[PDB]
């Protein structure tokens, strides 16, 4: 039983998630703050069979960004970001079928993870794992790990946001901890 | 009166707002992936008379982050971040008591901000305005801005969660939009 | 300003609202109960500037309903609805930005409405007025009488479901209490 | 042990379900649009041993239904409408207990079912099954099937409502597929 | 425009309200820990132009207070109890109407309160006021105050749950603080 | 160990509320003010860091003798016992995902409210309710055991209780004594 198989039958938000607004603000060019655009995100692409949908809220490619001109927005907008950006940051937003999980996969990047609804468990390499519930906070140091939604016993979707920012290659006692995707190759 | 006055009364989290977890990963000296700790954040800030409390979940000060021997981990924690730190990031999350409002001000940053809980009204030195509520995100490109707590009518607690990158300076026809912090007096 | 202007971004769902689905059964080759689709439901418009946007469930169109063959679901899908149908049903599902009220406006038609999110104010002809919540219930017969969303004192969107029967015409002391559209 | 024995002490509501508004409509003396009643619904009726409770919010008879006089308020009040009716239409709410399921049973009508308040499952005689969420929309085209409150895995009273109207008996292979009422 | 009026139609629980689940326990002749009842309260009194219902949760008439003999249960079940025993307890849970609010008054007790459903403002006669979301407590000792349920902008129903206990007189510079009820009168007759 | 070290930072437990316990009393001139606006007092870790209680309020007399708020003063000084003869305890609980109480007795009769979350009441006779958010229990002096099943024991839960002190409890001419358990 692949879980969560076509459930998601109409993109971003998964059936049982909410509707987002994106608003991003910038300058005109009398140099007052306005808003410039509200909609529901960029580059939503569904993963699996129709098992999630991610939703990238923005992205950045250099450090410090560059916002004259609006090319950050551009940039952000012109192509679908990789996995992540070096030098740059991704926020990808996530719905989960119910009781869909990663793959167990190792991305070379510092992940802020934090739950929008639902409840997840993170299990790490290791076999640790901690349950993490709505408003709560994750900060994933270049680990192995897997995403499991387990809201409501199985039966609800869910939804994370992560902000992926780039980091150094870990090192342990000689050996680089390589990055894997096992099964999320597909997806990128 | 004063919103929010004397309502933070036991530091974060706000009265009415959920403890949180946070977990913090790493490599064990086998090179398996662990918890290294589950805790309520760090650098927890009374902001105004008891009005508001800030918490900052991580911060890096370069990029990109250095992780081996733990030197990040130990950054975040040895020092309470300034607003936001160049070539680095903060996570700061803010419980705002009922009706609290922020100065009119301008940060030299790019943030990623996010509705935890509650609604929330930005503001913008033109006058233009969103609602946002729980779930909702903004893109903040240095703008001035002000956040007003709106939840229940101006009578419950909300958070908000920023990620504060480093950007440039915006030059609009050839002035730098400079960074202010506001005065709500003057206001 | 208009409520809700530009609001409805991205057609059904509203933002802040949830995607729903919608489940239609039917019958197999050898008489087994099956599911023959799961979707967002059929026939989204969007109202107003972007303030709402009405999905379509399902619809009849005579009484009792022919389900052989499956004609009933061909006629579903194949053309709106109007607002009413003759010897029918209209499931009729509308999300309404903030403070999106509705014209006063008369339909020859009985109308079971449930409240699926938010908090509406249903205003009649008379100004009597009932603020109904998640979960609560009206008949509306042929009446006529505008919705108004009030969700989070008028920043939250909201949910409607209606079912609408056919009804014959409405008359009071010899007059028939004709339809209108208002807007 | 029997799901939910006794779990509904004081009809409708169930515990841990919210008292309803049904708001009914109709015209005064001058032809204005004024509310007639304001309740908890009609023919409240306790399924099981205590187990569910059924509380029926509208009926109608005929189609198209005649509202002149309130003879439809008076027949929908007068008596406690059967399963389905005939060329008409059943508004039935049942409140469900914890972990609480019905028979496997066909009606011969077409449902339309919005779950209003917890997680139910519906499984068809085929097997087939699908988990409907708050605010989720089910057609039942005269299919035989099951209902399951699974709402907080099983210990959670849960919420359903039906618009059942009539419809032609569904042939497949030449074979009437026989309504029955399993337990 | 009368708030809450004819909201509550049907008794406990008001419109928008959940039912309960009351459990009382107690031994049987073997010693064994046993349930003894699950139902929807005791004593339920529609307040008002039937702006509010009040749920009577439990009581006692002594204290300590004696058990044996279930005679405690026969004493909460057979009598609605006043607005508050001597020497005891009671248990009061009460439903508001949308913006439904209770007159000024004092009660020669102390309340400890409790937000069950929505959002309330608790209002004393200094004009000093609390906003109580779900959750919060309240212990109330002998004071003047009123009670508004404002949840939602004053269009949604609220409750609360009061657990009144006796206390001596307040007395304030010589002079003793009277209790009075005001329109809460025709409540307790 | 059910809930080990889930209760990091005292009250509240990671995932549920802080709460406002507001006091009020009496001006000099007889005016009814506000005294306090906390969280409560007489915070206790229980277990290994598996649930935190809160003592909103206690009396040691009845009836309660408010004047000179010396009731205040009592209810401060020192943290109370189990329950207080002639007297009443206000008790809320936090619990880890999955904790559950020890089966024991107190002599005391309980009035239990769930404040969040699903509660298992087991009492020592194998028979069992579920107390969901707002059901009540009136706890006559038996033996029993609280479960904190919220969200299938994934999930904090919170209760109150308002202890008040009852006679021993005797069945056939024995009393039902009371004990701690393990
Ligand atoms: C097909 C089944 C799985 C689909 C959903 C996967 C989501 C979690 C994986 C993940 C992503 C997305 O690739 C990230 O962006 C980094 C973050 O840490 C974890
Ligand atoms: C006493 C009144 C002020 C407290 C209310 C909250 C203010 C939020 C200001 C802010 C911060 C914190 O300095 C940021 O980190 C950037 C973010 O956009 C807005
Ligand atoms: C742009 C502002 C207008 C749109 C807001 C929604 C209107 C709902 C009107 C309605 C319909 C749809 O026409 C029905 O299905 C009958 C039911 O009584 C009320
Ligand atoms: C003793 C436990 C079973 C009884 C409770 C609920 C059963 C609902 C069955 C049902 C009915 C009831 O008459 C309908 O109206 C059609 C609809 O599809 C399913
Ligand atoms: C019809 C207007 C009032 C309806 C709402 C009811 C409020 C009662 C307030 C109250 C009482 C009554 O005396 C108690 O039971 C003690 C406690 O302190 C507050
Ligand atoms: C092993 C970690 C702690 C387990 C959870 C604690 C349960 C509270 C026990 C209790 C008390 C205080 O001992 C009361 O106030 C009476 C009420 O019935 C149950």
């Amino acid at each position: 039983v692949l879980p969560g198989l076509n459930y998601v039958h109409s993109g971003f938000p998964a059936p049982g998630l909410r509707q987002i607004n994106r608003h991003i603000t910038g300058h005109d060019d009398n140099g007052k703050s306005v808003f410039l655009s509200t909609d529901h995100g960029d580059h939503h692409r569904i993963m699996g069979e129709k098992q999630a949908v991610a939703n990238i809220l923005y992205s950045t490619q250099e450090t410090p960004v560059q916002l004259n001109g609006n090319v950050d927005i551009d940039k952000a907008a012109k192509e679908e970001p990789p996995l992540h950006y070096h030098n740059g940051s991704i926020v990808r937003m996530i719905d989960f079928a119910p009781a869909v999980e990663s793959p167990l996969h190792r991305a070379v990047s510092i992940d802020y993870g934090i739950v929008v609804e639902g409840v997840f468990k993170l299990v790490l390499d290791s076999g640790e794992e901690r349950i993490m519930r709505q408003g709560d906070v994750s900060v994933q140091r270049a680990t192995a790990h897997k995403w499991i939604n387990i809201t409501d016993n199985g039966t609800a979707p869910g939804r994370m946001m992560w902000i992926l920012l780039d980091c150094h290659d870990v090192v342990v006692n000689g050996q680089v901890m390589e990055g894997y995707l096992g099964d999320l190759e597909k997806e990128y």
